[PDB]
């Protein structure tokens, strides 16, 4: 908008406040100090900026590029990003490693095809509701639990939710655009809701974690198996604690005196479309005295 625009020739360090950032911008547009005055023309000239781990603390100044389309800003020390709330040409932005959490500054960047945001520890993203015409979002290495807006995100082709902490993939069962989906290290126990996919060419299930609500220390103890697959159909464990036994459809035990939590591992390997995968988890089972 208005001054979001600068009037007469300014020096870099003036406009950009943090070292760091103001130095990528002479970096870029080839200058030789961050005292050499910039013209608006020459901001509107840039179109990338590669500033990966760059040690940046704030893109303030940013603003000031209207033009911007791509921005690489991953591993810097960024987490008020504002500055790009008005950026209306953007479409990638990688902000990996950093530590944004309040998406809303996004909401109004109705052209962005591509967004990551790995490894920030964002827990809430429905902030994305505001941004439905995604095509490639990375959000791996959070804590986010409940993915319940992206059945929403129908543009998708690349979806990494890889190492949070999802039970429930029911959300995804409707968006067949995709192509790549990472779901490694979740809590995944029910494959259904990928029943549908029929895209994918890669597919990610490692290393699923399933916790359960306790019961209580039972010399003869028989927990229901509710590990299933793509179809339904319950998956056969691939070893049990404690010389433990599986009878259709149950884990069985025998206790007193050991402990207090019990388990059993599953895998699986499954294919949905032309992907192929290996679903391959542990389900726990905690008691009390
Ligand atoms: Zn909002
Ligand atoms: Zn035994
Ligand atoms: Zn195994």
């Amino acid at each position: 908008l208005g001054s979001e625009t600068i009037t007469v020739p300014t020096p870099i360090k003036q406009i950009f406040s943090d070292d760091a950032f103001a130095e990528t911008i002479k970096d870029n547009l080839k200058k030789k100090s961050v005292t050499d005055a910039v013209t608006q023309n020459e901001l509107n000239s840039i179109d990338q900026i590669i500033a990966n781990n760059s040690d940046i603390k704030s893109v303030q100044g940013i603003q000031y590029l209207p033009n911007v389309t791509k921005l690489f800003l991953n591993g810097n020390k960024l987490t008020d990003i504002k500055p790009l709330a008005n950026l209306k040409n953007l479409g990638w932005l990688f902000l990996d490693e950093n530590k944004v959490k309040d998406l809303s500054s996004l909401k109004d960047l109705k052209k962005l095809k591509s967004l990551s945001l790995e490894h920030n520890g964002i827990s809430d993203i429905n902030g994305l509701v505001h941004l439905p015409q995604l095509e490639s979002l990375y959000l791996g290495n959070n804590k986010i639990t409940d993915i319940t807006v992206l059945s929403r995100l129908t543009k998708l082709d690349t979806l990494s939710l890889e190492d949070n902490q999802i039970s429930d993939i029911v959300p995804l069962a409707g968006l067949t655009k995709l192509q790549n989906l990472y779901l490694s290290k979740n809590h995944i126990s029910d494959l259904r809701a990928l029943a549908g996919l029929k895209n994918l060419d890669v597919l990610e299930l490692f290393s699923q974690e399933c916790l359960n609500k306790p019961i209580n220390h039972q010399s003869n103890l028989v927990v229901p198996n509710t590990v299933k697959n793509t179809d339904g159909s319950l998956v056969t464990p691939e070893i049990i604690s404690d010389d433990g036994d599986y009878e259709k459809p149950n884990v069985k035990w025998h206790l007193p005196e050991f402990t207090n939590e019990v388990s059993f591992i599953f895998y699986q390997p499954v294919t949905i479309g032309k992907a192929k995968a290996r679903f391959h988890g542990r389900v726990t089972q905690p008691l009390k005295e």
